[PDB]
């Protein structure tokens, strides 16, 4: 068992080693791909980011100073690793380092304690004034001293002063403002801003807010009140001008009172020193503070100058205030127009629409929520370049980031949308409520944990199977091609029938093909591990996975190899079939979430899908910081993924299923590869081979293939078997061997049945089929070694058998060369010798001389002479002339039944015609007849043709005395008879064999009409093929049109409603601080009610919230540590050095116990989170929520989006109440101005001081991944505030605010973008119609190629067919074939009503484009027919090249034209649109331009278009059409020029031809010379021949003689280098058409069409030869009648027998009556009845008066059919004469055979040598003798004849036979030597 196993393994290894190029490329193919992958990975290393925190952001509702402070400081959004002060529950602002806050606090704390001083001063002044109609001075002095001392202890004043006295260097004003915080003057400010890029970008972001223009469409007084309430903040802001002008008016007055009022001031100051002196050092320090004698110090002048400078700076800052940025518009359309006009000068900011519920103008929305007032709806319109897009909510590809980038994602902040929303909401709540609520809103972004960003892992998981499949496609194709090639040549059948079993072959193939896959897998695992692609993973698991996949793919390849039956077809189709199974993985991964878990296992049946699922599981497990390892082989990383063990099990199950399916399907072909006149009494009775009434019945044929055969064979005799094809000979051979079991009868061989003995009869059996059994890569030595080893011979003595056989076959010199496919013809003798290696007693041969050269034929025959002893041999060969030489006994079968059998002596050849007496001439028939009758009455006259006379001598009464007297008289008369020659031949076995077989301008118009009919019939006969190759390509795109519009077309962004409920179920916060206030409780209750919670009764409300239970281990961990509700969580690990993780993972004890929660009616979850950080909790608990959606990473649904914290008051001491008291005391008492110039200012200062309480605040935590969370939560907060402030009642339910979002429709550049720069559906349609239409043009070359490889085209050309007409007809038929799919696709476009292809202006463009596309694309495929030799591979290559060039050119030019950045891309595409040439690229450009222009017309016709945009314009599609139509005929011209690129008797006949030419002689040859290139010797050199037309000429020769060269030169196949060959007086060189018009050519090649029938060919030829239409039918009838064809009339010519092909070729040649008919090898292995019809037809045609020249190997026919023969060797004639003279001249002597029952040589040889002087002998055997009498005997043969008549009495002789020098005497001479 093992022996054949490793023999097969060694044979496969020998195959593999002999093709180094394939092995090297197979090894090196995936290495480059994985090197590319490794380089790609090396390009982008992973990134790491630490834990991140963000600062707070205020809003204008909170205040003015904090809002601007935030706007200025938090421009940059720097991430903070530590905690920020704003997130703690207590603090709100984080700007104590800010100078402004310190200044405000200092001012408040100083003015708080100064009330007593100012009040005392005021009351003193008033009492002094009242008494007008010293102690107050002292009190005022002390108060001023105290205030001066207090203001001295204020550093912030010192820093601000030091800031003021500085030059104007550095950068500009805003940098100084930022340092202090964190109109030509305006023109200079803008210039300074543009001076520095930082200030440049700051001003770019800030300017639209400053210089905007707010608008509102409705103009009712309600909206006017709303707008006034809106800009109340702007009204308050523009107050600095009032104080500026107040200072500007007051300063001059006090200044005038300051200087030149010096005497008076000195007077009071001198008065006030002695006031304190006589009542200390504190006073003069106060005096120095006043600086009354101020020269060294600086108080007054500098204070005045600095106050003026600061006021001027503030005025300059406020100079460019917008002042009035609020306008109104009457209508929405007018609003849009005015907004666009403002956008023209960069003035527009945002438009507001107060859409009312009563208006009912709501697209896709309810007109109103309910009847009655109290509902307000607001739209905000802004430029699309600012507001975020409004088409999708969540990102389509999850990223592991916090999404904090102010330029890209944070658009609502620097666009000002939130500011306007907050202002409008505050105005609306103020107007609706009727009160003045206060709530400072703050925005806080939730923190994000430390993470690692790596884009490579997801694409790796999505792309690894693709790389593996493209890596192993080559190996799959090679394996399937090798298997199919082996199974095609039936060698597997020989191995199975010769002793092997199916299991051994399958295991050998498996273990042969499992090597390279495992080697590649090992190399890939090594490069993956060492390439850092999959780090931290143990290689063993990956290697096992890859090995399982390799096993699955190799068994899948074996399964795939069970469909095809052609080598190259299988090689081409296997790769496509295997790659086509990978798409379902892509389809599944696209719809990953949709598919249920039930279908996953079902889809995993295909190997690539299972591998992809395993790969994604491996990648997901890799991302968790630990690759594949033994720790977690059987653990599922996620709830809905597969562990690797399940994947491996599924792979092995699939492999087993595929193997079993292949084993079952191997039986799809059962078996198919897709009269008693006898004698049994030999002298040696050795029944070695015997069959007794065998029976078998094939399923296809109801009649049994072979009937009962009771004949038995005998050892020691070379028995011969004769029969017809399909007459049971093949069935008998199959049954005798092990191919099929014996169905009936007995087949006992050597006493044991073949079926009973099984393998025990193999050691002594010999089978040699007609098909060769050889291996191309091996050589003869290992061939015989392998065969001897497999047959069971011991390897010890295999060497002697090997060398003995190789020396016996005479291949000693040719075995050391070690070449198999480098030799031809010789291999037959080696193949037949292989059957003799085992020394089997019984050997079977089937056609051992099928096509071998005669010069070696005797060779193999000699081998049979070497093994004619001690062995039984049974040969079954169709021919007869070889059978007689080796025939000890002969058996005959006919119709699956034995007819006769016996021995070739008279016991079998019972024929009346005994001997044939031939008389030749160089006189008179009556005289010869009278002489013959006188000598012997017995004589028959059968032949009387001129120059010969054949008589028949009856066998009965063969009295040799009378014949001897007759021939002696002839010897005494032949001298004067002028005959000078005669002969007596015996009965040829052919005639007796047959007898016993039946004993038991209009011309070319009709030519092209015929060609069109032929093409139409050929196309129509393949019904399924034509439908498949026409209907399918059109309907593919036809049905793909409707399904290609998945991608939505671009359009206006829809109006979106903003609300938290639009996301779904989620988790929110309502954390609260300082609950000691009824208003805060009311606000919290309003928030709870708005969240969707119902107020329960108090008894149930007591337990309205429930705390989830804590696990025991978590509680134990918390208790073990020291954890408080505020204290930090236990811990949480991070990314270790090297061991990176996507997200931190730490135990559930982190974050504390689960907080109490409740569930609302809408599925929302609310959580009560007071008493914590509320920050560390979020950081710890974030990844747990997201981990669920991490499996697919496509549309991740987070739970936490936002939350509220009710921060109340602010820890600090502003004490603004006493500030208001001081301000009102100053206003009422000091300087009461009735005009209000100061009174209104003091009023607003009092209002600000009293409003400084800031009763409460509210912080909103938002998650930025949700795109519209910010505005939704702001709206919810505003609605909750209004609900809280509203009184209880029904109106609470009926009052609400709705905020929407609706960007302005479009501008021009957005049109340019969204009209064509997407074009996804249009591009897909264009490329799809590019691919689908490309298959048709390559389909036409199949027919041309298959006619070119066959000699059918050549046979057609030897008619009257000109190449021009042929090519034109092919082109026209291709037009007719192509016309249908174009109509189908155009009707499809009409059916789907595509807008771009339905208008009256664009339809002709498409029609002409498609039609002319086909017209100009068909001729390009024609030139490819010549080079290629295989149809399917040529079709595949042409289709691939067409698709490649088309898609590459089109997509390259497309991607170049869009996304243009630099002028270099502009020029190149222009050239890429000028080079043209390719019709594929032309069609692509035309269609894509059509669709682009239609799209731009559709976009522009919505607006004012004013452009015709004609599709038919010259510069649009016209140039392509013109260029391609004018180049169309160029391909036809080039291909036609490529096709037409080609531009002693021997001596006496030579002299006769040289001296002149005969007019009657049709064939005249002069200087016949053919010189071969590179062979150093011409094939034929200087011959000549003159063939008369009234007789039939025959030419003969050995291989290499050059006869085929002569035939091809006469035909015209070979270029006529030199020589004259003229037929019928018409020269081939002068006019080849005239020579070929009347030539009837019949080659050995079966140039036939499978679909076409014989009668179709005959009718086609007849109508090509000018036969009238009516006479064509009768000509076809006569042509079939002269060959029969009654049973084959309707059958196609392809499905005929072997001889029927040649007979129909002869019929085709003879039809039309050509001047000369040439036949090359017309009789090669057919039934003798076909030969009978053939010689009948040829005698008829030669009698008709036409010349026929025939050349073949069997010349006996020519002896029996023609009257002139010529032998030629190596281009030199040898005989060239009349056939009888040829035998008389060179064939020389005569031979004699004797058959003696005693089988003793001497008694016969004595008088045989006595009769003639010669003593030549050959093959001296008892069965048959051969004696060569002296050649050229002058006397008659009668000298023996009568003598023989006596010697029958001397010795017992069975019979004597004489061979009187026939034509095959040359073959006898060759056999002898
Ligand atoms: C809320 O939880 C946070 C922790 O999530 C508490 O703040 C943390 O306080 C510790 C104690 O100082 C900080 O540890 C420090 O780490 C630095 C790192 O270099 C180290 O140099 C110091 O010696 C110290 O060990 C920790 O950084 C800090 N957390 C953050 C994010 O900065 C906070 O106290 C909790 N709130 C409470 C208790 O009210
Ligand atoms: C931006 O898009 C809006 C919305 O499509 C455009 O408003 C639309 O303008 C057209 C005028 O070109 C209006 O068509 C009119 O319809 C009435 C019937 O309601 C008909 O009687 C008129 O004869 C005219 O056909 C259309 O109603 C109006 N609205 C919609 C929803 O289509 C707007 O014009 C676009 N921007 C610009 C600058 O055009
Ligand atoms: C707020 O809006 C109102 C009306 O829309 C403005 O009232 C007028 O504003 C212009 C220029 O701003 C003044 O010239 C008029 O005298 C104002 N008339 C009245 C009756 O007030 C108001 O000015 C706007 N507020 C601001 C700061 O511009
Ligand atoms: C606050 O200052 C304003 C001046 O800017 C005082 O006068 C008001 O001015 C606006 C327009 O600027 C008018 O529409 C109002 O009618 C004016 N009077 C009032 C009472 O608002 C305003 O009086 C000052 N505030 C207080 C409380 O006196
Ligand atoms: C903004 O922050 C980035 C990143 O830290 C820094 O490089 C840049 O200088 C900052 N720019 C400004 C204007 O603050
Ligand atoms: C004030 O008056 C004095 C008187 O000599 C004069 O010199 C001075 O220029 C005036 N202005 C100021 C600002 O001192």
């Amino acid at each position: 068992f093992w022996t054949q196993l490793m023999l097969l393994l060694w044979k496969n290894f020998m195959y593999r080693r002999r093709q180094p190029v394939q092995l090297l490329v197979e090894l090196l193919w995936p290495l480059f791909l994985f090197f590319i992958l490794v380089a790609v990975r090396h390009s982008h290393p992973p990134l790491e980011h630490h834990e991140c925190h963000f600062p707070n952001k205020p809003l204008p509702s909170a205040g003015t100073v904090p809002w601007l402070q935030g706007l200025i400081c938090n421009v940059n959004n720097t991430c903070f690793p530590q905690l920020t002060p704003g997130e703690e529950p207590g603090r709100l602002s984080n700007f104590n380092d800010s100078l402004v806050s310190r200044l405000l606090a200092d001012a408040r704390t100083v003015l708080g304690g100064a009330s007593a001083h100012r009040t005392l001063a005021g009351l003193g002044k008033l009492i002094a004034t009242l008494r007008a109609a010293q102690e107050p001075l002292h009190s005022l002095l002390e108060a001023a001293e105290d205030l001066a001392q207090e203001l001295l202890a204020l550093r912030s004043l010192v820093e601000l002063r030091a800031l003021l006295q500085r030059p104007r260097g550095t950068s500009g004003p805003l940098e100084l403002l930022s340092e202090a915080l964190c109109s030509p003057a305006c023109s200079e400010l803008i210039g300074a801003l543009d001076s520095h890029p930082l200030s440049r970008l700051l001003w770019r972001r800030l300017k639209p807010l400053i210089l905007g223009k707010l608008l509102f469409a409705p103009d009712t007084p309600f909206t006017r009140k709303l707008m006034a309430q809106v800009n109340r903040t702007f009204e308050e802001l523009t107050l600095l001008r009032d104080v500026r002008e107040v200072w500007e008016m007051l300063g001059p007055r006090i200044f005038t009172f300051m200087n030149d009022s010096s005497n008076v001031a000195m007077l009071q100051r001198l008065l006030q020193m002695q006031d304190e002196g006589r009542r200390g050092r504190d006073h003069m320090e106060a005096l120095r503070s006043f600086l009354d004698p101020g020269s060294g110090g600086y108080s007054w002048q500098d204070a005045h100058a600095d106050v003026g400078h600061l006021v001027g700076t503030l005025g300059r800052v406020t100079e460019c205030l917008s002042l009035d940025k609020l306008e109104a518009a009457p209508s929405e359309a007018a609003l849009v127009s005015r907004a666009l006009q403002l956008l023209a000068e960069h003035r527009f900011w945002a438009g507001v629409v107060f859409l009312g519920p009563e208006d009912s103008s709501d697209p896709t929305e309810h007109p109103t929520p309910d009847l009655g007032p109290g509902h307000v709806r607001i739209k905000i319109r802004m430029d699309i370049d600012v507001v975020t897009r409004t088409n999708k909510i969540r990102d389509r590809f999850w990223d592991p980031g916090p999404a904090a980038d102010p330029l890209t994602d944070l658009r609502y902040v620097w666009g000002g949308f939130v500011y306007l929303q907050d202002l409008v909401e505050r105005a609306a709540v103020r107007v609706l409520s009727g009160a003045n609520p206060r709530a400072g809103l703050y925005l806080q972004q939730m923190p994000y944990p430390c993470y690692v960003d790596d884009v490579f892992l997801r694409v790796l998981s999505r792309s690894l199977p693709l790389f593996l499949t493209l890596a192993w496609i080559y190996s799959v194709t090679l394996t399937v091609k090798a298997v199919v090639r082996e199974k095609e040549t039936r060698l597997r059948d020989t191995m199975r029938a010769m002793g092997l079993s199916r299991a051994v072959l399958w295991l050998g193939w498996f273990l042969s093909c499992l090597g390279p896959f495992l080697l590649s897998a090992a190399l890939l695992v090594l490069v993956l591990k060492l390439g850092d692609i999959l780090p931290y993973s143990h290689p063993g698991v990956v290697f096992l996975f890859l090995a399982a996949f390799a096993v699955a793919t190799v068994t899948q390849s074996f399964l795939l190899s069970a469909f095809f039956s052609r080598a190259n077809l299988a090689a081409a189709c296997g790769g496509l079939a295997y790659f086509s199974l990978y798409l379902p993985y892509v389809l599944c991964v696209a719809w990953r979430d949709r598919l249920p878990a039930g279908g996953r296992v079902a889809a995993s049946l295909l190997s690539p899908v299972a591998f992809g699922f395993g790969c994604e599981s491996l990648a997901l497990l890799e991302e968790q910081g630990e690759g594949a390892q033994w720790h977690n082989v059987g653990t599922r990383p996620t709830a809905d993924v597969f562990s690797l063990a399940q994947v491996s099990g599924l792979l092995l199950l699939d492999a087993a299923l595929y193997g079993l399916a292949t084993w079952y399907l191997e039986a799809v072909c059962p078996g198919q590869y897709g009269k008693v006149l006898v004698e049994e009494a030999p002298p040696g009775l050795s029944p070695g081979v015997s069959v007794r009434s065998l029976e078998k019945r094939f399923p296809g044929s109801p009649q049994p293939a072979l009937r009962g055969l009771s004949l038995d064979f005998y050892q020691g005799h070379i028995t011969a078997f004769l029969g017809h094809n399909g007459a049971g000979k093949t069935t008998t051979l199959s049954i005798l061997s092990g191919l099929f079991p014996p169905s009936g009868g007995s087949a006992f061989i050597l006493g044991h049945d073949v079926r009973s003995s099984m393998a025990a009869i193999r050691p002594h059996l010999g089978v040699c089929p007609q098909y060769n059994v050889l291996f191309d890569m091996l050589t003869v030595d290992e061939h015989v070694w392998f065969y001897g080893r497999l047959k069971g011979l011991s390897a010890a003595v295999v060497g002697p058998e090997q060398d003995r056989l190789l020396q016996d076959v005479g291949l000693v010199s040719k075995q050391s060369v070690q070449t198999r496919h480098l030799s031809g013809g010789m291999q037959r003798k080696l193949s037949v010798a292989i059957a003799f290696v085992g020394g089997s007693q019984v050997v079977i041969l089937d056609e051992p001389t099928a096509g071998v050269d005669p010069a070696s034929r005797r060779g193999i025959w000699e081998l049979l002479l070497k093994y004619r002893e001690g062995r039984t041999l049974i040969l079954s060969t169709h021919h007869l002339d070889e059978a007689e030489l080796l025939g000890d006994r002969v058996a005959v079968v006919a119709g699956g039944r034995l007819c006769c059998c016996g021995s070739p002596l008279f016991l079998r050849r019972h024929l009346g015609s005994g001997y044939y007496l031939t008389l030749v001439k160089a006189v008179g028939t009556p005289q010869l007849l009278a002489l013959v009758q006188h000598w012997v009455p017995g004589a028959r006259l059968v032949e009387e043709l001129p120059h010969e006379l054949v008589l028949v001598l009856p066998y009965t009464g063969a009295h040799d005395g009378s014949f001897a007297t007759l021939f002696r008289e002839l010897d005494t008369r032949l001298a004067e008879l002028r005959l000078t020659g005669y002969g007596i031949s015996d009965t040829s076995l052919e005639e007796i064999f047959l007898k016993v077989v039946e004993e038991c301008w209009a011309l070319t118009r009709q030519q092209l009409q015929a060609l069109l009919l032929k093409r139409f019939l050929l196309a129509r006969r393949s019904r399924r093929g034509l439908f498949a190759q026409i209907v399918l390509p059109a309907l593919f795109v036809g049905l793909a049109l409707v399904f290609s519009l998945i991608v939505p077309p671009f359009g206006h962004y829809p109006a979106l409603r903003l609300s938290p409920t639009m996301y779904g179920a989620q988790v929110s916060f309502f954390s609260e601080d300082a609950p000691g206030d009824p208003g805060r409780a009311r606000l919290l209750e309003a928030l709870l009610q708005e969240a969707g919670l119902e107020e329960p009764p108090v008894q149930h409300s007591s337990h309205r919230f429930s705390a989830p239970e804590v696990p025991a281990e978590v509680a134990k961990v918390l208790a073990s540590g020291n954890w408080t509700p505020e204290s930090p969580s236990p811990a949480c690990q991070c990314s270790r050095p090297g061991a990176r993780r996507l997200l931190p993972d730490c135990p559930a004890a982190a974050g504390g116990p689960p907080p109490p929660q409740a569930v609302t009616g809408s599925g929302e979850v609310v959580q009560n989170l007071t008493g914590r950080n509320l920050s560390d909790f979020l950081v710890k608990t974030y990844p747990r929520l997201v981990r669920q959606g991490l499996k697919t990473k496509k549309w991740v649904n987070e739970v936490r989006y936002g939350g509220f914290s009710l921060g109340g008051r602010d820890p600090g001491l502003p004490s603004g109440q006493e500030l208001g008291r001081s301000v009102e005391e100053l206003w009422a008492l000091l300087s009461p101005l009735p005009g209000g110039a100061l009174d209104r200012v003091l009023k607003n200062l009092t209002a600000w001081a009293h409003s400084l309480d800031a009763q409460d605040s509210l912080k909103i935590w938002f998650n930025n991944k949700g795109w519209h969370s910010m505005v939704a939560f702001v709206n919810r907060a505003s609605n909750a505030i209004l609900r809280a402030h509203l009184p209880p009642g029904p109106a609470r339910h009926a009052h609400s605010i709705t905020t929407l979002n609706h960007p302005l429709n479009l501008t021009k550049e957005q049109l340019s973008e969204g009209a064509l720069m997407a074009s996804s559906v249009d591009v897909l349609v264009s490329i799809c119609v590019v691919f689908a239409m490309s298959f048709v043009p390559a389909s036409f070359t199949l027919v041309l190629i298959e006619e070119r490889v066959t000699r059918a085209k050549h046979l057609q050309l030897m008619g009257g067919l000109s190449p021009t007409l042929y090519w034109l007809g092919n082109f026209l038929w291709d037009m007719c074939n192509y016309l249908v799919p174009a109509c189908i696709v155009v009707l499809i476009f009409l059916a789907f009503q595509q807008r771009a292809y339905v208008a009256p202006a664009n339809l002709p463009a498409l029609l002409l484009l498609l039609l002319l596309y086909g017209w100009s694309i068909t001729p390009l495929m024609y030139p490819a027919s010549f080079f290629f030799s295989v149809p399917s591979t040529a079709y595949v290559v042409l289709t691939c090249i067409n698709l490649f060039i088309g898609i590459n050119g089109s997509m390259a030019t497309f991607v170049l034209e869009l996304f243009s950045d630099q002028k270099l891309q502009e020029v190149s595409r222009i050239l890429k649109q000028v080079f043209l040439i390719f019709p594929h690229f032309c069609l692509g450009r035309g269609l894509i331009d059509m669709v682009r222009n239609q799209a731009m017309a559709d976009a522009f016709e919505r607006l004012g278009d004013r452009q015709f945009q004609s599709p038919l314009r010259w510069e649009v599609v016209g140039k392509n059409l013109l260029a391609m139509v004018i180049q169309g005929p160029l391909f036809l011209l080039f291909t036609l020029l490529l096709q037409h690129r080609s531009q002693e008797d021997v001596a006496r006949e030579r002299e006769r031809v040289v001296q002149g030419a005969t007019q009657g002689d049709v064939l005249v040859l002069r200087n016949l010379t053919k010189v071969y290139r590179g062979q150093r010797m011409p094939a034929v050199d200087r011959l000549c021949l003159g063939i008369p037309p009234g007789e039939c000429f025959g030419l003969l020769g050995v291989n290499g003689a050059g006869k085929t060269s002569t035939f091809r030169m006469v035909t015209g196949d070979t270029l006529a280098s030199r020589g004259e060959a003229v037929l019928a007086g018409h020269s081939v060189a002068r006019e080849p058409s005239a020579a070929h018009l009347s030539m009837g050519y019949c080659p050995q090649s079966d140039a036939i069409f499978e679909l076409l029938t014989g009668r179709e060919h005959l009718e086609l030829l007849a109508r090509l030869r000018g036969v009238p239409e009516a006479q064509v039918a009768q000509t076809a009838g006569s042509g079939l009648a002269r060959l029969g064809l009654s049973w084959y009339a309707d059958r196609p010519a392809g499905t005929y027998s072997g001889g029927n092909k040649r007979k129909l070729a002869t019929a085709l040649a003879l039809v039309g009556d050509p001047a000369v008919v040439f036949l090359d090898e017309p009789t090669t292995g057919m039934d003798p009845s076909a030969r009978r019809f053939l010689w009948n037809s040829l005698l008829a045609v030669v009698r008709e008066g036409r010349s026929v020249m025939l050349t073949s190997h069997s010349m006996e026919e020519c002896e029996a059919l023609c009257s002139r023969l010529a032998i030629m060797v190596n281009g030199r004639f040898r005989c060239l004469g009349s056939p009888q003279h040829l035998k008389g001249r060179f064939a020389a002597g005569h031979t004699l055979t004797l058959r003696v029952p005693a089988a003793r040589s001497q008694p016969a040889a004595a008088f045989v040598a006595a009769e003639f002087p010669g003593a030549e002998l050959r093959e001296a055997h008892g069965g048959r003798l051969r004696f060569q009498l002296p050649p050229g005997g002058r006397c008659a043969l009668a000298r023996v004849f009568g003598e023989l008549a006596v010697h029958g009495a001397e010795h017992g002789v069975e019979d004597f036979s004489v061979s009187q020098t026939m034509l095959e005497e040359v073959f006898l001479y060759f056999s002898k030597d």
